[PDB]
């Protein structure tokens, strides 16, 4: 099973930087963030 | 100025791992993920 996760108080500048990084990898913001969080969780 | 981010279909296994990491650092999941998003955005 799975759930939608909401991150509050993301500053405008930060959100635009993340959207640019997602687009550079030719991904949705959600897909990009999911993949990075999965990489973070996989390392000690 | 601030914005909501939505991450869809975070698998339970991964969400449990993130919640544990946030709690270990005495942070809300949202504040922990805001810190990680800022690290992602910062790197070359």
């Amino acid at each position: 099973m799975s759930a939608m996760v909401q991150i509050r108080n993301v500053p405008d500048e930060l959100l635009h930087e993340l959207k640019a990084r997602a687009a550079a990898q030719r991904m949705s913001l959600s897909d990009f963030l999911l993949a990075r969080l999965a990489e973070i969780a996989e390392e000690p």
